């Protein structure tokens, strides 16, 4: 068998429940250990070695434990065979993106939760935590950079996002589709990213304790420009606009951030719209105003890669390129 | 032949570049009589009277063009057959739900845009067009809300949200589905909302100069306070949050939201993720918080029915059953 | 608490297996009353009564289990308040069409299975019969028509089909969206079919012994007319073409049915494509050869209502109205 | 600018009404001469050479179609850039599959069609066709497999399939998502296809002027076992079973079906549902009684896979293992 080590991070996949027919219920109170004691069928296929880094509904997953857990993964790389990281599922798909773009350990790197607490009736937790174990241990897993396993599918950390708030297949990769499908304990991988991941990104988180400070404004008809202003008034080093359709943005927005393009602020355009790509050649002129278009990232994800963009370079057009390749 | 008045509002459907094959176009450059003279075949099904309200794209999208197409709606009501309003894509699925709550006319009122400019090859306005003209002529159209017809769908006001950046298919009802499909110049219909809408809502927009001010605000791993700081410190009316998973806030957003709701500001939790309901009796104890779960409302939808239940109301209890109802 | 009825049938949903971890099982082999026994949290919705029908595999559904089932209900109706009943997923959406024309009852009559064998990990079965009852105890699920709940999803008799092959999300309404989704044990209902249903349709089945025989044939590139032509020299009373894109058939199927036609046999055009309807007024006259088009019933739901047809009538005009109106 | 050839095949891309508005149509009526002429902006991206094959819809497509086709693109490879076929939409991913599997040449080969005629109000032919000819000349489209470009999306020929009989956002790779996004007349390729393809592939059929005989049954509820039978008694070579759910069998095709197996034709299990795999070591055992798995084909393409497999084998093992790298 391989060897296996579970990072624990919280989430519902740990949360226990009021009782079998409530999902009013807490979420984070179970730590690594019996989240295995709770599955014995993983004793047939991995070395389960499981250790705690935090205990946290993802809703608050912040810079310090994503530093962390890259720190981690990147030190432990060799005294393991692959990592699966317990999570929440809220802002799994930030994380997911977040480690395939700072985690150099070639190795499978699986992330999992659950959509239901685990005393509830047909609890998802389980079935998922022994599909990720298995698509870890599987050595096909590797060099397709961090992976998202649930509801029997393998999806890109880059791809990935949550499409419904309460199904147990909400997360799906949306644009480019999944990387493979389980069944029966086995993968049939037909896919895998072209964008560059993993060790073929040039990001080193190894000695930084906090990130570039990116915030999201939402747009909207009549949007106030009041939180864009609120975060160039701090001294924010990116913000990331989660536009109307392609990318666009109310007049308003418009004005505050063209101004913070031109005085110290990275300005992304993202989009609001679940699917599809914020692309350059459209309604806004990215050059005169010095933006930076964000493609297929969705505002969640395009803050990801800004911050890590903006530990390297100020310049926008450097900034695209980096857009352009991760 | 009924006589159909479209009101144009701008669009990509009045758009045009300076190419057929290019992508860089200017919308609400194109005025309503050419719209129509473009899609002569009209003539056969209505007498069509084109009158212009704004000529913008619907990134600037606002107010006071929502209390203007209501006022015109509502006065011109019974002088036509129905009504067909020409928009830009990227905010039509807000005025259309806006006009859900806010038209008396029991008549046909149909939104219909366009993802490609009328200069472009294959564009796709001119048989929009058509369809939505098809749509507001037929009888069986009436009593179902204010609709929005594209790519030969018919969908309803409320469920209605752009899925994709660029895709003409864009426009989907996610959660519910549409109410029927047009081939031939002809609707099957399967399907009308159960929500009450238009002429059975207390919303009366006639006298109305201005609506409460509702702001919007993003969570996401590390999420800022500022945003939704710079709203409560400006006396905004109400908050929506765009919350990730079933509604969930970043802790700092949380800490500010809770403190806005003692002081008599509406908070509404909503979320980022496309489908899936914000619900009740989940993590977050809306009663005693004095929070409002958004439902199947997206957060710019959910806006719109905030600012219209505070011209009713302050009192979340009293807000929650009209997100309950509308 | 409402007295509920469960009427079996067999499916994966009592159906063992030999681990939990190996996707093996055999279909069709538990009783009702384990079952039951096996959510004790019935108990607190409903008063559950079993019943067992028959034990089979849905593969292996017929005739004569529909019209049991049907008269059974018609029967029964007034001494239970609602129905339950439980069958493999393979022919679900078979049935449940084939109930929603038969059924006089009004009271809900709701149909459920399993995508997982119920000793499995993470097993659908239990808080999939769970929600079924829910439903079932609802009086808001009156006057529905029957219907499907899987997936936390209510989903009426007559849109729903099977979309996946092994995915517990695989039950979707794929043209028009679900009525209601659940959430604590409550549904929001959102929609009703309006095509109709139950005790509107002239359907009477409380004395046939049998049903008209009807078959369904494929077409793809180079189609054999073989199974076309022994379906007629066997008599059927009518077939189903499975065809390609709009209800289209390779030439030598055509010319084979057409001729049937002509003999006093019932054609119906489907399509093997999965969503949109089979459309009149394409490239087939259907007039001219006394075809009807489906509309959006995929073939084995085309041939539910085809039979029933044939209970009636015999005229082709007369079903395709038939197929309009239900 | 490079050299692309246009084999025309026929299709809706080519047929034609007696107005814009009215559905009804006739297929393959239009010359390769008018179609490139009715795009004038083809010369700013390509020198094209329009070539008529054949004009028909292809509903009608046959063996010898794709042959002369095949052959035709191994011959005249050395002597162009890349390869667009207009096609009829109806039986594209059979054709699309089976050019994948037995071109040779590595230069692009460009499926594409059009689900509206080209008489009709937002005709797609014409921007389909531009797109068609940029997936062509765009050299990074080499060495990907045979392409469908259809509602500016790039699609693979194994796993693209026909989702919606009218939509002309129709064509979808249901599985595994498409390999790129045209925007602008330049494509962003994140994907490519695992599994084998043109020159990688064992089969020659530069001197076969006839396949193998394979045909496809259909399960349903009480199905007949009359149309498998009138194929083995034709000797048909092969038979496809759409069958129930994860490829499961009505009883009674079941024993005509292990009969045809184990008596010297090959018999491939699909499934009637439109995702997903029919897999190995579910409810059948499949090398008991000679049975090959599927996979993800649905039954028209394993028929194309089994037609072609015929020329390398008959064992049934060998077959499953085609069906596992093709
Ligand atoms: N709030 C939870 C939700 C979940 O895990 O399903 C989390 O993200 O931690
Ligand atoms: N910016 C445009 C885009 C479109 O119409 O497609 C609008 O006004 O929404
Ligand atoms: N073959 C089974 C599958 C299931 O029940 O899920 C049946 O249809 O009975
Ligand atoms: N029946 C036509 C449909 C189309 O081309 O859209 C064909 O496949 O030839």
């Amino acid at each position: 068998l391989p060897n296996i080590t579970i990072l624990a991070t919280g989430g519902t996949i740990a949360g226990g429940g009021d009782s079998a027919t409530k999902s009013n219920y807490t979420v984070g109170k179970v730590g690594v250990e019996n989240l295995v004691n709770a599955v014995p069928q993983l004793k047939d296929i991995a070395n389960v070695k499981g250790e705690q880094v935090v205990n946290i509904g993802s809703q608050d997953m912040n810079d310090n434990v994503w530093l962390t857990l890259a720190k981690k993964i990147n030190t432990d790389c060799d005294k393991t065979d692959g990592f699966v990281i317990t999570h929440g599922t809220d802002t799994m798909e930030e994380t997911a993106y977040f480690l395939d773009l700072t985690v150099k350990c070639d190795k499978p790197v699986v992330m999992v939760g659950a959509m239901r607490p685990s005393t509830s009736m047909s609890a998802d937790g389980p079935f998922n935590l022994y599909n990720a174990v298995v698509t870890a241990a599987d050595k096909a897993s590797a060099n397709r950079g961090v992976l998202v396993v649930m509801n029997d599918t393998v999806l890109d950390g880059r791809d990935v996002t949550k499409t419904n708030t309460t199904d147990v297949a909400t997360f799906k990769s949306v644009n480019y589709g999944p990387l493979g499908y389980i069944h029966n304990g086995k993968i049939d991988y037909q896919r895998t990213p072209a964008r560059k991941h993993t060790s073929d990104t040039p990001f080193d988180v190894s000695k930084l304790n906090e990130l570039p400070k990116v915030g999201i404004v939402y747009n909207y008809a009549n949007a106030s420009d009041l939180p864009a202003k609120a975060l160039v008034d701090a001294g924010y080093d990116g913000i990331v606009s989660a536009g109307v359709g392609n990318g666009n943005l109310y007049k308003s927005v418009f004005d505050t951030l063209a101004t913070a393009a031109k005085t110290g602020t990275a300005v992304v355009r993202s989009s609001r719209v679940p699917t599809g790509a914020t692309t350059q050649d459209a309604e806004v002129d990215d050059a005169k105003y010095g933006f930076v278009a964000s493609g297929t990232l969705n505002p969640q994800k395009a803050r990801v890669l800004l911050q890590l963009a903006l530990t390297q370079t100020k310049d926008p057009q450097q900034i695209q390129q980096i857009f352009n390749q991760y």
